[PDB]
């Protein structure tokens, strides 16, 4: 029916995009919302608002377990932490929420999606990329970068048409299930530290002197299935540890980051579950992933997070990189302990029924099975191309 | 005069190794210590336990800034973490200790030098490849792996040959320590499902003893070299020590890891390495600041491939020397602040500042002096994301 | 039955090892040769020379086709060339001997396994890896290299026990259907070229002048399988590729390569079939392969070659490896046009079905489809960090 | 007096470029055409088209020798081959225009550069990145992408103010050639089922008009720049001109690439880099004789990182120069001969020496003199494949 598909926050610019869609182009407006457990105000009060700023139909897509299922857990097994730093935040939900706009455009006669990104952040990317990769045929409005848009503008707007919206914190905040990003006027000044005001997720890590929280995760197959025993799906899991690492301070990320589009950025993050499964996740790959393995699986875990930051989550390599992972994780089913305190993780211990790690060979006692015979031939010829290099550098 | 040339650390096992190897070579042997930091025995008293081994010549070599100028601080600069956990406290002094044997050996005749590792440890590479790199022409020497050199042989020497040797008891820990870190091997940890205990712990004290006193610190480098703390000057070596102090109080580096020996298999051990994290973390941020995105994309690769090079005793390969020169061009302006909080055992970044600086205020605010122009955003996209488009396109046809 | 298993070659050493393994071990003989396309004697005259030379049971092993299938489509796939120059002629082959030699043992009641590879080479690796991760139940015995071995001890053993063997050419050859290695005390110096004498898969790249061979080799997912419209077994590809790529002199190769016993060594190869199918399949990838996912494929081909080489066939990194190449190869299909003509390849056409190629946006005619407004947005963007890195730079 | 400064080739279009950018800009050009042996018209009749078409200044500037030394060189030291296929003919001269364009913008009082690159190629990128890095305060001005300047609108312009330049016939042939190589765009080759016939080329002959006189050739390098033939010493450009003649009468260095543009799209070129192939092919045997097996690992895949750099426009790029670092250190050593012979459009190598081998005769023969000691094999290969057996018993159990 020619409509535009939007991606409804619930906020301001969102809201008022919708009667300002319609007019500039004269199409209907279909609102869709996706639970990614971001919180706040019920799914139904922002899913009503946009039938209320003149969406012709308004849905809400609850997609928190297929977020973590299908995105977090990727994002575990290849460890992806951007700059070494970052578990992707708010770039892990962007395919998602595109593949959802995508099929409510099949499902509501769309021609045009639409979204509310800046022209200065990486989520247009994302966002844009994927439908271009997904759905090439569907135009794609920004609406906030494109068309001269501010925030005053958007305010007469509402006024002249009396679209009902609110328009009353200098928090800039992204947040779902899988964690929390927070910009702020304040923080653009590298040489200010964040305030407690800045905070959510996690407690101050100072708080619980002497009740750490020791933690014991689970992994099948490279998806974390239980915890202290207890059986959990991956959505539980991100949730518990959000709760437990939360309480302890844990996850709390102050970044210096490389945009794509070319600039350096501070942000804050608090990411206390994820932080918690990437830590166990990479503890349970040196138990059970061989060396050589290992070395070169750091170089895909780092080309991993960098694709899909960059907004590539939908690209060939990315999805080539996947299929080497799934054959990695294998074997990587066990249980990793680890204290939660002081805003630290501290792995404690590890058992796994698919370990790497032989005691007989480790130990120096009685049981020891290491053949040390080999080793002076081992050392001679490893090391015998750089002698042979180092004599000649002498010659 | 064709003397043997020991790298002694004053235990028990190299001290009888000294008498014993004279027996059984004929040859006048010289010991050589190095100080490392490792503190423990004054090095006089270590000097002199060699003489009354046997040892034909006895020496003490000072290299604490050495050390810390030419080995640490060439790690601080590849970020060195061996499994992304391990500042290579043990793997980076071998090299030094390698140097230093084989120039003891040109100065005092030597043509057979000699280590007491065994042959199930990396120490053993270290040494041997760093040998035949240096000085090809001195044999090498290992009674413990190739001469069943144990304690029990060796207590057993002593006494039928009447050693002067005082016999310390055995200790249930096997530590390497020196001013970069401390290493802890024990037999309760070789189980993987048992957690340390506070009497494995040295360097550092338990997180929660001075919890109520966080410690904010700001780490200065000067072309990646750590150069001043808290605006104070410092030498390399006053840095790490300052930092081991600080970093120490507040339960900083505590590791536990379970790691790929490069002889094929896996062992656990814990390091404390409170000054070596602070540096490398703080030399991290400033690299985030101050080095361009892809630059840093790649530089995490030669990070990475720096410390395996290391960690498998390959300090003296072409490779790892091609590196540093790599390394020396990324490092000409990685210059600049870091301000950190040290407290529960962890390490928090909260500021940074450069005279280097590759953070744009104007392009990145969203305030009224942003400079971004976003006008080029839309024709970015639609390229970046084309070639994958077309694939997708395919896919989909 | 405690039986040796003797990976059986039909030449002087192994076997005269068959009865000197008896001696020295007590054990009977079983004797497997495999034939690989190695050409010369009939297998059954190998065969019959084990059991003349004491072997208890001798048995041929046809794995020509599992060769091509199993090991030479993987080679392509990687577009293997060690150093950027080897196509694995003898690598690829190793693990193979060793798969079937742990089945023979499986079936023949062995317990040890034997080879005859030197000290010195990069053989002994492989077997012994590929041994230690099939079967290391086994004890592998390499009279060759461990018992002060000669060819006059040989000799003489022979002739105490009139074992009924030839003991009568300079070369050095190893040949299979993948192509022909050859080393000689000649070649040994870098400055001698090598002669005529020294080849016999290619005739001289002078030749044919006036006869220059076109031919179109088509793929289906990566794996050859036709020429000029022709279908064809992945055999029948290497062997009509050999005979044609032969014919002009094609795939002679004169390699200084590190071996991973730390030694540099200098060897020629024949490989017309092989660099005619490598190369082909490589530029299929070119038309097939979106840009960053064919980057990052060029570092997977190399390692994946160095595995090879190194003795890794049966390591988890290049079974995970095998993993991204098979994703890869989803698309890899279509045809490509090369003339074979003065020891050279020269692609000159490709069509596929799955073309990443658009005439469109390629094409400036009329046709022209790309939207040039982006680039100037793009190059802006693409080039903002180096260019505020160079303004750190200069100020 | 704010000029604009105009990269000029000398043809049509750029010509009446000269006259149209005066009027629409009311500011004075100043043409610089740069020689980099591209060959066709003399400079100096390109140098007086300018002057006719209305520039207030002309400059020629010789850069053939900086060419080869500074850009040409470095492209051999990383054994540049873009795609595996494809020494970077055009996009190596594009950083050296480049700073050429910037050093007349500043002694001729230009703020605007203009270049005449389309839309859809690489060099767009190649030039403004460049212009970016090196001098962001002057204004860049394509007018073939932005204001739809065509031959046609050219033609036209050229009629309707009456301006002195003789219009050519277009060619059915999109060429750039230099001194390293020849690049050739048709439309009859954008069908990659046509094959290319024999008036694409140019700087080669058939490998079939000289198949009966095979030429050996010898090519010597020092430190990784070539400094002799067959004996002889040379610069680098002349290395590389006798090797483009030499390699030419054979057809070497005929290339038919589908590659990847930065742009998103691939597309299909003729080249023709006799010499080039030459150098790059010597020089990467020399490696193989000369650097040790690990370093010549990551080597290749520095050298595939270097040429997608400079490809992608990123000459000036921190990562570049860094990587520039790297293969300094690298070269150091690169220093040898090596004997190829060029017939049929092939390079067949067949001998290398060098004074700074790392081939060892003796611990690779057979003979008498052999010295590979053999009893370390065994030990060797345990360990070397004792975690991937450990890992293959976890499997299988
Ligand atoms: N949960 C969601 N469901 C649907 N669309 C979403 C969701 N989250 C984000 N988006 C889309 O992503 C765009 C960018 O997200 P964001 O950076 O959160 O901007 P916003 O929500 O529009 N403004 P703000 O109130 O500042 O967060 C939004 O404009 C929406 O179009
Ligand atoms: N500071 C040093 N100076 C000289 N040689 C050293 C030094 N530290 C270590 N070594 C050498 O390295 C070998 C292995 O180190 P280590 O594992 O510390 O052995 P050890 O000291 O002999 N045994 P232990 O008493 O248990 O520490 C030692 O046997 C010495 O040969
Ligand atoms: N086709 C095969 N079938 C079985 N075993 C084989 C085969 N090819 C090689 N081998 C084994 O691989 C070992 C090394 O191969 P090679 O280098 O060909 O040595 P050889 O054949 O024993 N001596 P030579 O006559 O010089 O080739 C042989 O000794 C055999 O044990
Ligand atoms: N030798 C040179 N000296 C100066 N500027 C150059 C030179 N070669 C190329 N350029 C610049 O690079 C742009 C693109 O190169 P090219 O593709 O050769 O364009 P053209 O020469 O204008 N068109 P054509 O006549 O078809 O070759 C040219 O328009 C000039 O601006
Ligand atoms: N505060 C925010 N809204 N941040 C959104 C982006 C977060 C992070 N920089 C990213 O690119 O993924
Ligand atoms: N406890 C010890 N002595 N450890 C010494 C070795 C430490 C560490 N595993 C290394 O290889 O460098
Ligand atoms: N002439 C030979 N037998 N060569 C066998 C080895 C060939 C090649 N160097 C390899 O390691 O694969
Ligand atoms: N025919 C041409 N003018 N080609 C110029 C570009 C050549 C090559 N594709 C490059 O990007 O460097
Ligand atoms: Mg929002
Ligand atoms: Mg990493
Ligand atoms: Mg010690
Ligand atoms: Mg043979
Ligand atoms: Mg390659
Ligand atoms: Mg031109």
């Amino acid at each position: 029916s020619e409509r535009v598909i939007l991606a409804y926050s619930g906020g301001l610019d969102t809201s008022v995009a919708i009667s300002w869609i319609g007019k500039e182009t004269g199409r209907e407006v279909v609102a869709v919302a996706i639970d990614l457990g971001q919180g706040g105000e019920d799914m139904e009060v922002v899913r009503q608002r946009a039938l209320d700023c003149g969406a012709v139909e308004s849905i809400v897509i609850d997609a928190r377990d297929e977020f973590a299922n299908d995105y977090c857990v990727p994002a575990i097994q290849s460890n992806a932490l951007y700059m070494d730093r970052y578990p992707l935040v708010s770039a892990l939900s962007r395919p998602l929420i595109v593949k959802h706009l995508v099929k409510a455009a099949r499902e509501h006669g769309g021609t045009i999606v639409a979204h509310g990104c800046t022209g200065k952040g990486n989520d247009q990317v994302r966002f844009e990329v994927g439908f271009a990769s997904l759905a090439p045929d569907l135009e794609v409005l920004a609406p906030v970068r494109d068309y001269a848009w501010t925030r005053e503008k958007a305010i007469a707007f509402a006024e002249e048409n009396n679209i009902p919206i609110n328009v009353t914190s200098p928090f800039s905040i992204d947040q779902n299930v899988w964690g929390r990003a927070v910009e702020t006027g304040f923080l653009e000044h590298l040489w200010n530290a964040p305030t407690k005001d800045v905070y959510s997720y996690t407690e101050d890590p100072t708080v619980n002197w002497s009740t750490p929280d020791e933690v014991i995760v689970g992994f099948e197959q490279g998806v974390p299935v239980s915890i202290d025993g207890r059986s959990v799906t991956p959505l539980q899991a991100i949730e518990e540890l959000n709760r437990r690492g939360g309480e302890q301070g844990v996850g709390r990320l102050d970044v210096v980051e490389d945009r794509l589009v070319g600039i350096k950025s501070r942000e804050i993050y608090e990411a206390p579950g994820a932080m918690v499964l990437i830590t166990a996740h990479t503890e349970l790959e040196h138990v059970t992933l061989e060396r050589e393995l290992g070395r070169f699986k750091r170089i895909t875990d780092q080309k991993w997070g960098e694709l899909v930051y960059d907004g590539l989550w939908f690209s060939p390599l990315k999805t080539a990189l996947e299929s080497f992972v799934a054959k990695t994780q294998e074997h990587v089913t066990g249980e990793i302990r680890m204290v939660l305190h002081g805003g630290h993780i501290a792995v404690n211990g590890r058992r796994s029924p698919k370990s790497l790690y032989d005691f007989n060979l480790a130990t120096y006692d009685e049981g020891d099975t290491f053949d040390q015979s080999a080793a002076k031939g081992f050392v001679q010829i490893h090391g015998l191309s750089s002698s042979i290099s180092a004599r000649r550098d002498l010659q």
